[PDB]
Parts: structure tokens; C-alpha cells; sequence
């Protein structure tokens, strides 16, 4: 696994090894996180394993991660799922195509990401990756934005910073 990075423009200027990027000064790169959601529009939010390198044991949004070369972010999404989750999904929808953040982590590995974020809906069950995926749960969503109003240090700093958009949140708030 690599990253792809970019620069200022969002121009992708090369590719590094995935553990590798990521350090104190994360050089901006090619990211993605889908919402998804089941049959009764109740939100999956999952908890990253202990021994994930960057925020391990935080509560997160359905599945992120890192587009390798020649995928579509779309592809990147579907593969993940069925990686972290065993799950299948709907054909992801756009709903924050211009999400860049930068944060640090407990240990001071920071992400530096341009990550266009994604909904689907699961079509079918269940098969939990124990290196990826702690715990989970499923929410409704409106539960999970006043949580993330309220204690968002209780969450990844992507989840907030998209949940915190206004046009994200009335785009996934809609597809529910
Ligand atoms: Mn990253």
C-alpha cells in the first residue's frame, strides 16, 4: 500500500509507501471516508482497532482509507468495505468532494489529506476485521451529530470536521 500525494493545487506529484507518510509533518495526500448506512438509515460507526498506527481505539466514521494508483475513489470505497467490514454496498454518492484537513493525533502522527467523502448503503451483513475494526455500532444519525457538537474530541478529527460542514451534513442528513 502507498498514498498518492499532491500538491497545493491538488496535482498528484508522486506516491509513498503507506506506514511511511504518515510521520510528524504528513505531506498532503489522496484520501477518502464513506458514511454508510442500512436498510433503516441508521449510520454504522466504527471504532479503529488498537493497533492501527494512527488514531488507534477512536471512534470514526464507516470506513476510510487511502486510493491506491489506477482506482477510482468509488473502487476505494467498495474494496475497503469488503476489507475492514465484509460488507457490500450500494454505488458511492459524493458528499464533501473538496474535504482537506490537516490534524495530529495522541502520539503526534499527523494526516494531511485531501479526502472527498462518499455515502452508500450496506447490502449485506456483516464480517468484522478484528486488525481494523474494534467495535462498531449502528445510530441514528442525528445521534451522532450532537455527539460530535458536543464532545468532538470524542471522535477522529476527520468524522467531526466533515459532520461539521453545513453542506456535508444536510447531503448525508438527505440520503438517510
Ligand atoms: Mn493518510
Amino acid at each position: 500500500e502507498h498514498v498518492i500525494l499532491l500538491n497545493a493545487q491538488g496535482v498528484p506529484t508522486g506516491t509513498l509507501e503507506k506506514y511511511a507518510a504518515h510521520t510528524a509533518d504528513t505531506r498532503l495526500h489522496l484520501a477518502f471516508s464513506s458514511w454508510l448506512f442500512n436498510a433503516k438509515g441508521q449510520l454504522l460507526v466504527t471504532r479503529r482497532a488498537l493497533s492501527k498506527k494512527a488514531w488507534p481505539g477512536v471512534w470514526t466514521n464507516s470506513v476510510c482509507g487511502h486510493p491506491q494508483l489506477g482506482e477510482s475513489n468509488e473502487d476505494a470505497v467498495i474494496r475497503r468495505c469488503r476489507y475492514e467490514l465484509g460488507v457490500e454496498i450500494t454505488p458511492p454518492e459524493s458528499i464533501y468532494p473538496d474535504f482537506r484537513y490537516r490534524a495530529t493525533d495522541p502520539s503526534g502522527i499527523v494526516e494531511n489529506e485531501v479526502c472527498p467523502v462518499f455515502a452508500a448503503r450496506t447490502t449485506s451483513a456483516l464480517q468484522i476485521n478484528d486488525d481494523e475494526v474494534m467495535d462498531y455500532q449502528w445510530c441514528d444519525l442525528a445521534d451522532v451529530l450532537h455527539g460530535i457538537d458536543a464532545t468532538p474530541w470524542a471522535f477522529s478529527p476527520w468524522m467531526v470536521m466533515q459532520a461539521t460542514n453545513r453542506e456535508a451534513r444536510k447531503r448525508l442528513s438527505a440520503f438517510t
